């Protein structure tokens, strides 16, 4: 009941509204005649369907979901062929070196041309797609599908899937069918030698030869077999399954994952159920009654239900209580989860999305990197009126655990809770996450940028404090030397008091006091970073001095002594991989250098052209729509924070 050669772990990446969701939903209907990844069966093959992100912008989620799957299907709204975003989604496919096939959906829709896809496929996606099926009909006249591979046709009596009759191709669509059979074998002959020789001598190859050959090609990334249908009208979907088994890869065709030994050495993990074990927990999905199910693709070895696996990313052991394969209607308990297969685990306390798992006495291989995002997008948030402040921070509790990658901070002045993250969308999703499924309605603020502040020249000034007989005598007096530290060298304190000049007891306050003003730079009101303070002189009032009057004695000096060291804003200067069609280069490169950018290289990937840059995050708000407009939607870009840098003189002056 387990042959690695019969699995087929696949995804469904479509432009929104192409039918990512409606194709799957109709894919289960046909499979199930007997939710992250959702196993199922078609002619003696298992087909674990990983879920690919909703919006294809999701990059990181996308990265994962990619890594987790073997084959993949692209769904094209056959109104517009490869859609602008369906164009962008192909980019991701191209990237992660994943074999695939394509689905012309909506052939009933008014606006139903196949060739439209084919043309703008090779034309816009550099695909060299191959035609395997020809419609019988056009719009709402669409009556079937021809398989030019096997030279037969299927018909569809009703818009249901109740009626599918195998019919010999109509005399009408015959001369077209024959031309494309040939033209195809010309692509099969491109892979099999025995096929060419039979094309020439005029011999008909064999269905296997054909399909066998076409498969090497689909797989080895040299084509993209192309079928069509309407998932709405329930036609050609079966074929699409007959496709997947035929062309889409088992976990044995795709290459082994690049895993990293702890010594640095990066070795390759070969799909072997009877060897050391490792897996990837990509999806921490919170079930109802069962609890924290974490979803895992297994690469080597076997997962036994009731065992002790090692969370290699965190470092703590985990116990696998039950092993689940979630199906279309119901769950499933299993004892094994072998290699190349996918599923759900029960237990695993401290295991988050991405964490790698290996088994007890097994090599500690990590599969995912170590990216801890520098916090760059600050967002301010009052509750509704402290009716929703209740379930505000108690809401962050669940959110924090399963995702480490975001600050939470109460802002100095306004006391507004402040959420510090990576990207913009990263933050926006949580608003919908909170103002809806968390029942935390409230007052939101515009994304801000993580400006930090610092000095440049070394200063040397004090910070007294006097409030005598109010209510009992109060007093305290510091004298400090501050100098600027190198970038992202952060804080350093030094105590060079001679002795006795200030009481030993009261230093903590001076420190607690410095630390409290470094949350408010004089330039805007952002955390002062990169500095070296030195307490060296002072005075005290023997009775009047107190833990309060030296917290203030000290705060009054870090505040004051900043506005003297020629203060300076620093800003987040990002790193960008913008994907533009080769035609819009001279156009958007201009866009970067308008946003104080500094272009680095340009290296080709696919029919496209990618460009590495140094735009200030400060100049990035709305860059999506500005590039979607300059590439007519064809563009796409990704950020990866790089460093903090100074702001130029004219940049600062305006910053108030
Ligand atoms: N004409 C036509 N419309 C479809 C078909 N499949 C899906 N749709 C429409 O696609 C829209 C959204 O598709 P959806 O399942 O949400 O795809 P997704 O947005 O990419 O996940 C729905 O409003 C459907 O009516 C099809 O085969 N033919
Ligand atoms: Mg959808």
């Amino acid at each position: 009941e387990y042959d690695l050669k019969r699995l087929r772990n696949i995804g469904i990446a479509a432009h929104i509204d192409a039918g990512k969701t409606t194709t799957t939903e109709r894919i289960l209907y046909y499979t199930g005649r007997i939710a992250a990844v959702t196993t199922c069966f078609w002619k003696d093959h298992r087909i674990n369907i990983i879920d690919t992100p909703g919006h294809v912008d999701f990059t990181i989620e996308v990265e994962r979901s990619m890594r987790v799957l073997d084959g993949a299907i692209v769904v094209f709204d056959s109104s517009q062929g490869v859609e602008p975003q369906s164009e962008t989604v192909w980019r991701q496919a191209e990237k992660y070196k994943v074999p695939r096939i394509a689905f012309a959906n909506k052939m009933d829709k008014t606006g139903a041309d196949l060739w439209l896809v084919i043309r703008t496929m090779q034309e816009r996606l550099g695909a060299r797609p191959v035609v395997m099926q020809l419609p019988i009909g056009r719009e709402d006249t669409f009556s079937g599908i021809i398989d030019v591979l096997r030279m037969k046709a299927y018909t569809y009596g009703n818009d249901l899937g109740t009626d599918i009759r195998e019919i010999p191709i109509p005399e009408e669509y015959l001369d077209q069918a024959r031309e494309y059979h040939e033209k195809l074998v010309e692509v099969a002959a491109d892979f099999d030698e025995n096929i060419m020789l039979k094309y020439l001598e005029g011999e008909e190859p064999t269905e296997e030869e054909l399909v066998a050959a076409i498969r090497k090609g689909t797989i080895d990334l040299k084509i993209t077999p192309v079928f069509l249908g309407s998932a709405l009208k329930n036609k050609g979907v079966q074929l699409l399954l007959d496709a997947v088994v035929d062309y889409l890869p088992s976990p044995l065709d795709i290459p082994p994952i690049k895993g990293t030994t702890p010594e640095g050495e990066v070795v390759e993990i070969h799909p072997d159920p009877n060897g050391p074990l490792a897996a990837l927990a990509f999806k921490i999905m919170a079930d109802p009654y069962v609890g924290r199910l974490t979803f895992i693709r297994v690469y080597s070895g076997t997962l036994t239900s009731g065992s002790y696996v090692y969370n290699t990313t965190k470092g703590r052991k985990e116990r696998v209580a039950r092993l689940l394969r979630m199906h279309a209607n119901h769950r499933e308990e299993v004892e094994e989860l072998k290699a190349g297969d996918l599923g759900a685990v029960v237990g695993l306390k401290e295991t988050i999305t991405g964490d790698t798992l290996v088994g007890e006495d097994a090599p500690r291989v990590i599969l995912e990197s170590i990216e801890v995002p520098e916090p760059v997008i600050d967002v301010a948030i009052e509750p509704k009126t402290k009716a929703d402040q209740e379930k505000l921070s108690q809401a962050l509790a669940r959110l924090a655990e399963e995702d480490p990658t975001f600050r939470v901070s109460t802002h100095p002045e306004t006391g507004q809770t402040i959420i510090s993250g990576m990207g913009e969308l990263h933050l926006e999703i949580i608003v919908d996450r909170l103002k809806r499924e968390f029942k935390v309605d409230a007052n939101v603020g515009k994304p801000q940028v993580a400006y930090r502040e610092t000095i440049t020249k070394p200063v040397d000034v004090e910070g007294k404090f006097i409030r005598q007989t109010g209510g009992r005598g109060q007093y305290g007096h510091v004298k400090i030397k501050v100098e600027p530290l190198p970038r992202g060298s952060g804080f350093e304190f030094v105590n060079a008091i001679v002795g006795g000049v200030i009481p030993k007891e009261y230093i903590p306050a001076v420190q607690k006091g410095i630390e409290e003003a470094m949350q408010s730079g004089p330039l805007i009101g952002f955390p002062v970073v990169d500095i070296k303070v030195t307490l060296y002189d002072g005075s005290y009032h023997e009775v009047d001095s107190s833990a309060m009057a030296f917290k203030i004695a000290g705060s009054m000096a870090i505040k004051e002594a900043v506005q003297k060291g020629d203060p300076v804003i620093l800003e987040p200067i990002m790193r960008v991989e913008v994907t533009t069609p080769e035609e819009y280069m001279g156009d958007v490169i201009g866009d970067l250098n308008a946003r104080r950018g500094q272009i680095l290289g340009m290296e080709p990937r696919g029919n496209a052209q990618v460009i590495r840059a140094f735009v200030p995050l400060a100049e990035m708000f709305g860059y999506a729509t500005d590039l979607r407009s300059k590439t007519q939607g064809r563009g796409s870009f990704v950020m990866f924070f790089d460093h903090y840098q100074e702001v130029p003189k004219q940049v600062q002056e305006k910053l108030i």
